[PDB]
């Protein structure tokens, strides 16, 4: 199936009444305009967005009576850094930036891919963190 | 006057009853152990700390009946970046770190030396900021 335009967006997964056949992509695939991969259920998808569109987490690519094909990034090993203060957030975020390490700052959490070499640094800053599995839902803006 | 050990520390300037003859130093001079400079009133000071001491903002070097010689960093042109949320703080701090720009994150503010080239970046992140004059009171930890 060739997709040239997004046909919807999942704002709330719990309200979805159709089965979702996810097209799992990499974090790096967000904001992209071209992609070809098979969905979980094996449907071949060739994305070539026209206009100025850019793939977003939750974007709906196709919808049938009982199924929806939508985009989500893969579940991966990460560190969920949780600063308790504005000062902790600023100092921790600064150190991650200084190391040029990609991350997503959502609300009061700092999400980065699992890398043990960061442990000494996070402890050094003295911020609470844990290893877990998460999906990166926002494109990393290489500013 | 040769100083080999700190003799006190100004915890609260308003409670000081003696006149203070400040030894104004550079931000980079903090945490240092050796320094030679004249105080505002012209007193020659040669600092050569023994032990493991490191010059701190507010450190008292000498005290007479009516005067105190103490350390403070100079008043300089800066940007006082003020994120309103944890997310703003994290994203702004990250970008400053990614540029390897020295700063001090105190409470909910990000203090950096004035550099117009940062304006586009701060606006890009969309955080409120202002140009002003401040003293850096904590050593920059080159981690
Ligand atoms: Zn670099």
């Amino acid at each position: 199936m060739v997709i040239t335009k997004i046909v919807g967006h999942i704002d709330d997964l719990s309200h979805q009444i159709k089965k979702v056949d996810w097209l799992e992509v990499e974090w790096e695939d967000l904001n992209k305009r071209i992609l070809r991969k098979e969905t979980e259920n094996g449907t071949d998808i060739a994305i070539k967005l026209e206009n100025s569109g850019t793939l977003r987490y939750g974007d709906v690519l196709y919808e049938s009576d009982d199924t929806l094909i939508a985009i989500r990034t893969k579940l991966e090993k990460v560190y969920v850094i949780k600063p308790q203060t504005m000062q902790e957030m600023g100092k921790m975020a600064f150190e991650i930036g200084n190391r040029h390490t990609m991350c997503i700052i959502e609300d009061d959490e700092i999400l980065v891919r699992y890398d043990k070499t960061l442990e000494k640094l996070i402890d050094e800053v003295g911020v609470s963190y844990e290893q877990s599995e998460r999906r990166f839902k926002e494109p990393f803006k290489y500013r």
